[PDB]
């Protein structure tokens, strides 16, 4: 051993890899801060291990200590070296491990000593790798440091590569810790920089024109009126004009202003200014003449080219040059010499109508050069085309309309005001002259798509928000975004489908969009934040407004790049798209409410007579805001109809106050909706709408000003619905007590039977006000101890069966601003320590009554640590230890400090922090932290558990007991969950998964709920039922857990303490009623649940009376809660933790935060793991959005599995196709003979049939056949025992063209008369000895006969199609009498070449016949040596009974090929063990019944090199139909029928004919190429066996009825027939697993394991009984223990007995009887070890459970040595 200096400055002092060193005896020296090269703490030192060490050290230190500074580093080094490696490994692509190097002068670039590779996954959030990294790095030391320490491990330098990154290279991926991997790629790919952009513009606009004037100069560039321009006459005009203009002083960026109309001289005064050098300034000539005279001033156009109608609107204010002057043109008609540069300004567009008079954009020739040759290609813009200038030359839609389409050789067209307005004549004009493409603003372009056009092909949009895609033309539509800062657009989107938020595209050429939040950081994808805009639209800027300039175009401060900030709130699309959310300021508050007025439209568009809507939010004098909900339809709408469609998707407050109904929306002269033009509504004044209905006496005032102050809404109308307007189940109990002070009782369900305020008065109205009915809580005087609650006594009990645990710990953390004082913080918590008694409580044990004790003050542990990002967890869990409830606080807290962030942390126990506990906790600390005053407190928990523990001796409490007693009387369901195998004892290790509904989604979900008289809690407990219904087979009825606040007293509500209460919830689900009719069973059977919601869980569980199993949890094994809104700021950016704990197998927790829904899915990580809770999650949302959108659907409509899960079972199991030779078996031994004619084909006895002597003995029984009236599909039945005959009739028939029906020669006679009649055969082709065993039936032959036989041995002629009868197979099932199984040629073909392919048997190789031919399994012996031109080994008749026999063939035929049904196997290998033949043989194929797990093993010892296969397959489905390859070193729980055969597919369903997901069973049905044409004369069973079926779109599908559940492999699982199900209370029982677990001991070898049925035709399995049951007490649960199958010795047993009998209340317990099974609670076990301590006795809790016996823990209950006597035994006085 030697002393280590450990390094750490953001992990901490007492991690893991520290204590391990103190564990082999080292002296760890710790030193968090920088150490000097000649400092104390560097003397003596032997090692130097460093782990997140946040300094260098000295290059002294590194070669004093060169070979012994160890380093730890979260990264496969070389790559991602520095700081935060693990986020860098992930963004980066990099590969993933963790390092342990040596420490050199640079930044992790050692000789790495050892190196593990760590694994990412795609749905793993990026703190989970920062956990799972970490852990590995302390695990790997863990692993090698003596290693390491031994010198036993050479260093090997790093490889070539690698990257390294600083601190503060992560400040622009601040917000994506929580998102997952494949989340955080698919962001990197659609926000990373490409490859040094495309290619830069090196050309102006003129440029570019003048090279298009040569390609298309005859073409027509211009037509206004009916004159045209070509595009050589634009350019000679426009270069005449430039001549005049650069000669009258144009230079580069001057600003040239145009005011004329829409004209011809308006495109050629434009390209003039362009072709001289300036920019054009346009100014509408209708313009005020100040805004005209602001223009030409802010601009300093010195020349401005107008006419003389609208020359004296510049009132002698530039150098007016008359664009029909002729002297204004030169005579020279050349391109003029080129003066500008991409960079140089081509336009300036004034853009106004807010904040300032006007402000000038300015756009570069680079700009539009990039959206021209962007816009050409993306939209196919040819010489062909026409376009329409439409939009005014003062707007950048003029550009688009202008300059895109030149340079594409198009014809522009100008638009008079005679038709820009009237929509009509646009219409005409545009189908009168072929116009194809061209861009219309949003509200021009929604009232164009009413006309009936046939031109156009293309029509782009944009401007407003575009919401109607139905058109009346053939043409696409395109939504378009962008600001007149860049250039004209930079997103562009095709309108495929209808969407609710049409997103406005993906980027164009040389342009990228960001989504970044408040700090400039990126925003993950779905994340809403503020659009920024890069790329090579963005202009210069404003017009002589730097400032403007400045805050708008802003370079980033961490990508150093020029953005644009738009002001509009966005979001990526998983696709790539970005969607418009409206602007940042564009949010008005509705009933206290912020909400985007544009989020409604959509809605009331939706309506089928509203085609055109918009949402105004206009207020009053008073400030308030009301909404308008503005609409173009047919005729007048009712208002109710408004508010009812609205209804159904939207809150109140988001349902418009008034309603106006418009014929034709106002449109300004822009294209845009006047929106100051809508018709203000009448009845502003106070109108507080149509539905109000004002109180009409004095109980309904009183009624509506109770309303008012329990939902904050004024002025309440006598029809408005509770539930409707903010009305909550907490808000329910308040309205409650509210009334009750006015003395009215109304009870919790007649409040959702009189919703409204005209109901509750009928019902209230006849009562009498009565007195007393709200009693004040007794605050109670002082004691010494005081008394506990319920919940408070059961949560002591909890922490006693294990004093260590935390699984009830509760861990919140808050993540604070750098800028908070950590003191600040700390002081306002111990303010509230001394402010809430419970923080200052601890609770005891007097004699077996806990007690509480409240201290005057106590001390806080606030612990202040550094850390980094990816440390800040693993600090944290290092501070999650047990409490003692006996100390306070029961709390602790402190501060991790990173870089960015101050992360609060603090931990309490349940006894003390609950759901409401919390919320005050976030108030009160949120207001000390703001310096606010609180009101102290009022009442204390203390008083409120004697207020309810005297509730208890109430009357009403036994009524509630009763009701328990009675509802959880009888059977109670069973809900069996697709789990793992249930550990022996209960675990508690857990995980968690999350799943986000989004506010949309959550707005339907609550308004569906109000709108029936629901919470959101009875429509998501509905939804969860319904899901666990469909995983536990479709069951009628499921039961689970939930939680209430448990304030009973409503004085507690401001209380700190643990009041909630645990409620066993039993429901009903009819899948054959809707949606709708479960949501109000739920209800039906939650409301007297809720009744009686104040008896203690432990107190129903003995009313109950529930056994305590050990693999499972009392009442339920699932709980589901749901928590409402955060009340303040600090509780809605609190984080739960869990510290890995899942209290039950599944817990599902609503939250609602941000508008939507967080639902949690907390997860016993022994019953399922990452793969199968993200199934689950799936399917809930599955469901979810089923059920919101299918309300009046039946449940059983309801699919849980998902598509993606239909797909990836498709793969893993029925992707079986293959192309299969379809030449039938009786031509391939044909052809085979006639080429190996002298080859053995036959070997029966010692003699040997070669393929010639077989071939010919076939075909002459074939001739004789043939004549005797055989034709294909005819039936000659077979009478043979093994023989070489057999083989010669079988193939005889075939060539023959019949098909062969084999029976048994000594089968009864009753059963023959059944086949010869039901089969209506008539030849017989039998042995000699059963001849007359047909009893003449027909024309019966001699197989023995040579007068049966011919003289032919020539091969009879084919005479078979591959759909015709092969055979026969009578299956004589179980409860039937025989039924024949008709099977194909074709099919046959298929499992014997399929078989071929898995077990080739091939000419050297050889079968064995030894299964009885009236089982399917002895075909593929007939058959399956043709395939290979192999050869077949008849074995002697009653020879398979003999493994003597069966051995012997294997090694002088030398088979490679051999059947075996198990049973039949173990006889086998209990002959092979003591033996050692040589074999040849190869694969053992089994099938018939399942295979004992146990078989495998010894099949592979006897036989190593052999195969051993399990294979499944019904008759029906010809031979087999799926296999399973075992392996040597395997150990197969239930051992699998396995995957489909080629051409095969299975499918699994549920009762109601669904495709069942992995894990839940369901009926095996077979589908495919070998199938069975059906059952011979039994039509009605074909009917009902085949049936057609959507999984193989109308082929037929045979239903097996075996009971069958897939597997995350994808093999399947065999789980017996669906009938012969056996079941105890409800669990389905596995014999198999009780016979192996009763086996593996030596004492017993003979094993029986079934079901009798006894007393009321009930059920219980048969087969030392108590200690038989404790040897299947482990592992096996108390329902698969079969039914039917005193003495202390010391002191200490007899005390224990004693103890044991007093509390379990057994007057007689032995050592050997099991706690559990006398009555064993954990209340009990806290009596028991108490009782112990008081004689000195120590006795663990938690060993009762390892231990149930007196013997089996009497060694582990200890003494407690006294000592007695004292330090002092005499005493002198002097
Ligand atoms: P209605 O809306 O149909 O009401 C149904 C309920 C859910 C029964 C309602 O009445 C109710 O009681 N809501 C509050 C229940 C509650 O307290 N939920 C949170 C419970 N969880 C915890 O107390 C702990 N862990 C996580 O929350 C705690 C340590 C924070
Ligand atoms: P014992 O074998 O441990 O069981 C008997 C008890 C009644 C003591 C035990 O089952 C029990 O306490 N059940 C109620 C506790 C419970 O289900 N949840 C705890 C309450 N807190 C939460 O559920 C999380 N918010
Ligand atoms: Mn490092």
């Amino acid at each position: 051993m030697g002393r280590i200096l450990f390094l750490t400055t953001f992990m901490s002092k007492g991690n893991k890899v520290v204590r391990y060193l103190e564990s082999l005896h080292h002296e760890v020296v710790i030193c968090q801060e920088k150490v000097h090269a000649q400092s104390a703490n560097l003397q003596e030192i032997d090692w130097i291990v460093s782990y997140a060490y946040g300094y260098i050290l000295d290059k002294e230190i590194v070669s004093r200590f060169r070979g012994r500074i160890i380093n730890l580093h979260p990264s496969l080094l070389p790559w991602n070296k520095g700081r935060d490696p693990v986020f860098w490994s992930v963004w980066d692509e990099t590969p993933k491990g963790v390092t342990i190097h040596l420490i050199d002068e640079h930044v992790d670039t050692g000789d790495i000593l050892v190196q593990e590779e760590i694994a990412f996954a795609d749905e793993d959030t990026l703190l989970d790798c920062y956990n799972k990294a970490n852990q590995a790095i302390e695990e790997l030391f863990i692993r090698e440091w003596e290693n390491i320490v031994h010198g036993r491990i050479a260093p090997y330098r790093q490889t070539a590569g690698g990257t390294l990154h600083f601190k503060a290279d992560r400040d622009f991926y601040k917000n994506l810790n929580m998102t997952t991997v494949r989340e955080l790629l698919a962001l990197k790919r659609l926000c990373a920089e490409p490859k040094r952009g495309e290619k830069p513009i090196d050309k102006t606009f003129h440029q570019l024109f003048e090279q298009q004037v040569e390609m298309t100069p005859d073409h027509v560039a211009v037509v206004d009126r009916g004159q045209s321009l070509t595009y050589k006459q634009l350019n000679e005009r426009a270069n005449q004009l430039a001549h005049h203009l650069r000669g009258k002083g144009v230079k580069p960026d001057d600003q040239v202003a145009i005011m004329l109309d829409k004209s011809l001289d308006m495109i050629v005064s434009i390209l003039a200014v362009m072709k001289a050098g300036g920019a054009y300034v346009p100014i509408d000539p209708d313009y005020p003449g100040e805004r005209i005279a602001y223009m030409l001033a802010d601009s300093s156009a010195a020349i401005l080219l107008t006419n003389a109608l609208h020359e004296e609107k510049a009132n002698g204010a530039c150098d007016i040059i008359d664009v029909h002057d002729p002297d204004s043109y030169s005579e020279n008609t050349n391109n003029l010499p080129h003066v500008n540069r991409p960079d140089d300004l081509v336009y300036v567009m004034y853009t106004s109508g807010s904040t300032g008079l006007a402000k000038g954009v300015m756009i570069e020739h680079h700009n539009l050069v990039n959206f021209c040759e962007w816009y050409r290609p993306y939209f196919g813009v040819t010489p062909a085309d026409k376009a329409l200038v439409y939009s005014s030359f003062s707007f950048d839609g003029s550009a688009l309309d202008i300059f895109t389409h030149l340079l594409a050789g198009a014809a522009l067209h100008i638009v008079p005001s005679e038709r820009k307005y009237d929509l009509d004549a646009l219409n005409d004009y545009c189908n009168q002259e072929g116009i194809t493409i061209s861009y219309l603003p949003t509200g021009a372009a929604e009232q164009f798509m009413q006309m009936d056009n046939q031109s156009f092909r293309v029509v782009i949009t944009g401007g407003d928000v575009l919401k109607k895609i139905e058109r009346n033309g053939t043409y696409k539509l395109y939504n378009g975004y962008g600001p007149t800062e860049c250039t004209i657009m930079v997103t562009m989107f095709e309108v495929d489908k209808p969407y609710a938020n049409i997103p406005i595209g993906k980027p164009i050429d040389r342009t990228r969009i960001l989504i970044l939040d408040e700090a400039l950081a990126l925003q993950p994808i779905g994340v809403a934040g503020e659009l920024f805009i890069v790329g090579e639209g963005l202009g210069r800027g404003y017009l002589n407004r730097p400032e403007l300039t400045a805050e708008k175009f802003i370079v980033h401060p961490q990508t150093g790049e020029r953005m644009y900030r738009t002001g509009d709130r966005a979001r990526f699309l998983p696709d790539g798209n970005i969607e418009f959310l409206g602007r940042l300021d564009n949010l008005v508050k509705i009933r206290g409410y912020r909400i985007e007025p544009g989020e409604i439209e959509p809605f009331l568009m939706n309506h089928p007579l509203i085609e055109l809507t918009t949402v105004l939010a206009k207020e009053q004098a008073d400030g308030r805001k009301y909404l308008v909900g503005y609409y173009v339809a047919p005729e007048e709408i009712p208002h109710g109809e408004l508010r009812e469609w609205l209804g159904n998707d939207l809150p109140d407050y988001m349902i418009p106050t008034y309603f106006v109904h418009m014929k034709a929306f106002p449109l300004t002269a822009n294209g845009k909706v006047d929106r100051r033009a809508l018709p203000d509504v009448q009845a502003d004044a106070e109108l507080l709408g149509e539905d109000y209905v004002a109180p009409t006496d004095e109980l309904e005032q009183q009624l509506a000003q109770v309303w008012s102050h329990v939902l904050g809404i004024p002025q309440m109308g006598i029809d408005d619905h509770f539930l409707e307007r903010g009305g909550d189940s907490i808000k329910v109990m308040q309205l409650i007590h509210q009334l009750k002070n006015i003395g009215l009782s109304l009870r919790y369900d007649q409040l959702f039977t009189h919703p409204t305020i005209r109901q509750l008065k009928r019902l209230l109205t006849e009562q009498k006000q009565v007195n007393g009915l709200l009693e004040p809580l007794r605050e109670l005087d002082e004691q010494a101890e005081y008394e506990t609650s319920a919940v408070e006594k059961r949560m002591y009990i909890i922490q006693q069966q294990d004093v260590e645990s935390i699984a009830y710990n509760v861990v919140y953390t808050i993540n604070f601003p750098l800028t908070v004082d950590t003191e600040q913080i700390r002081v306002a918590l111990e303010q509230l320590v001394l402010r809430h008694e419970g923080l200052r409580s601890t609770y005891h044990m007097r004699g077996d009554e806990i007690v509480k004790r409240i201290v005057p003050r106590a001390e806080l542990s606030f612990v202040r640590q550094t850390g980094e990002e990816e440390s800040v967890q693993s600090l944290l869990a290092e501070q999650i230890k047990p409490f003692d409830l006996a100390k306070a606080p029961l709390l602790r807290a402190g501060v991790i400090e990173t870089a960015d962030k101050k992360v609060l942390w603090f931990d309490s126990h349940h006894i003390l922090l609950d759901g409401l506990s919390k919320s005050i906790l976030a108030r009160e600390l949120q207001a000390l932290l703001g310096q606010q005053v609180l009101s102290p407190v009022e009442k204390t928990y203390k008083s409120f558990a004697r207020w309810q523990n005297e509730w208890f001796a109430s009357d009403e409490y036994e009524q509630q007991i009763a009701y328990w007693k009675t509802l959880l009387q009888g059977e109670l369901p069973a809900v069996q969950l697709p789990t793992k195998k249930r550990p022996p004892q209960l675990t508690f290790d857990g995980a968690i998964q999350m799943y986000r509904v989004n506010p949309e989604i959550t707005r339907k979900l609550k308004a569906t709920a109000a709108k029936h008289d629901l919470t959101l809690y009875m429509l998501m407990l509905t939804i969860v039922s319904i899901w666990l219904s469909k995983m536990n087979s479709d069951s009628n009825q499921v039961i689970l857990g939930t939680v209430t606040d448990g304030r009973q007293h409503p004085d507690t509500r401001e209380l700190l303490g643990m009041f909630v209460n645990t409620l066993p919830l039993l429901l009903s689900i009819d899948h054959e009623e809707s949606f709708l009719h479960n949501l109000q069973q739920v209800k039906a059977k939650l409301l007297p649940a809720l009744q009686n919601q104040y008896v203690p869980f432990d107190k129903i569980l003995e009313a109950a009376r529930v056994k305590r199993e050990g693999n499972r949890h009392p009442l339920f094994d699932v709980m589901f809660m749901m928590q409402g809104a955060p009340e303040t700021e600090l509780e809605s950016n609190m984080h739960h933790i869990n510290a890995g704990i899942s209290k039950f197998d599944l817990t599902l927790e609503v939250l609602e935060r941000e508008n939507g829904l967080n639902i949690v899915f907390e997860y016993n990580t022994h019953l399922f793991d990452e793969g199968m809770i993200l199934r689950m999650v799936a399917q809930f949302e599955h469901l979810l959005l089923q059920a919101v959108h299918g309300l009046d659907q039946q449940v059983k409509r309801f699919e849980l599995v998902t598509e993606d899960e239909k797909r990836d079972l498709f793969l893993r199991v029925n992707d079986t196709a293959k192309a299969y030779p379809n030449k039938l078996i009786m031509s391939m031994l044909e052809d085979w003979a006639a080429a190996t004619p002298d080859k053995t084909a036959l070997v029966f006895r010692e003699q040997r049939v070669t393929y010639r002597e077989l071939n010919e003995r076939v075909n002459q029984l074939a001739h004789t056949l043939r004549e005797k009236g055989v034709q294909p599909d005819d039936l000659v039945m077979l009478m043979a025992e093994r023989s070489v005959e057999m083989m010669v009739a079988i193939f005889a028939v075939l060539k023959a063209g019949g098909a062969y029906l084999p029976i048994d020669p000594h089968s009864p006679a009753e059963r023959i008369a059944y086949i010869f009649a039901d089969s209506g055969a008539k030849l017989v082709l039998a042995q000699s000895p059963f001849v007359e065993k047909a009893s003449m039936a027909e024309v019966v032959l001699d197989l023995n006969s040579a007068s049966s036989y011919a003289a032919d041995t020539s091969n009879p002629p084919l005479v078979n199609q591959p759909g015709d009868l092969v055979y026969v197979m009578y299956t004589s099932g179980s409860t039937g009498k025989p039924k024949g199984v008709m099977i194909e040629h074709g099919a046959l073909l298929n499992v014997l070449h399929g078989m071929q392919d898995e077990y080739p048997l091939l000419q050297d190789d050889a079968f064995l016949l030894k299964t009885t031919y009236i089982f399917d399994i002895s075909v593929a012996e007939i058959f399956g040596w043709v395939p290979g031109r192999g050869k077949l080994v008849i074995l002697e008749p009653e020879a398979e009974k003999n493994p003597k026999a069966i051995w012997q063939a294997v090694v002088g035929a030398g088979i490679t090929h051999i059947n075996f049904v198990p049973s039949m196997l173990i006889p086998f290998v209990e002959y092979l063990e003591g033996r050692t033949e040589a074999n040849r043989l190869r694969y053992i194929l089994a099938c018939g019944e399942a295979m004992p797990d146990e078989l495998v093993p010894k099949v592979y010892e006897v036989l190593p090199e052999v195969k051993l296969e399990n294979i499944y397959g019904p008759t029906e489905a010809t031979i087999y139909a799926s296999r399973y390859s075992l392996a040597k070193g395997s150990q197969e729980s239930p051992v699998p029928i396995g995957k489909p055969l080629p051409n095969y597919r299975m499918y699994i369903i549920n009762r109601h004919g669904q495709l069942q997901p992995i894990g839940v069973p369901g009926e095996l049905c077979i589908a495919g190429a070998s199938l069975a044409r059906g059952y011979l004369n039994n039509p009605a069973l074909t009917e009902e066996k085949f049936t057609p079926h959507p999984l193989e779109k109308g082929e037929r599908i045979y239903r097996t009825g075996d009971l069958a559940r897939y597997r995350e492999d994808g093999n399947i699982e065999y789980l017996g027939r669906m009938d012969h199900q056996v079941k105890i209370r409800g669990y389905r029982i596995e014999l198999d697993e009780i016979r192996s677990k009763l086996i593996q001991e030596e004492t017993i070898q003979d094993a029986v394991v079934v079901a009798r049925n006894d007393q009321n035709g009930q059920a219980y399995l048969c087969a030392t009984v108590g200690q038989l049951r404790e040897l299947l007490r482990r592992e096996l649960p108390e329902y698969m223990i079969p039914a039917h199958f005193a003495a202390p010795r010391t002191e200490l047993e007899a005390t224990l007995a004693h103890i044991w009998g007093e509390v379990l209340g057994i007057e007689r317990i032995g050592i050997r009887d099991n706690f559990f099974e006398l009555g064993g609670d954990s209340i009990k076990g806290l009596q028991i070890a108490s009782r112990l301590q008081r004689i000195n006795w120590t006795m663990v809790i938690n060993h009762l459970f390892l231990y149930p016996t007196i013997e089996q823990i009497a060694p582990f209950v200890t003494s407690e040595q006294v000592v007695i006597e004292a330090a002092a035994e005499n005493l002198y006085f002097q």
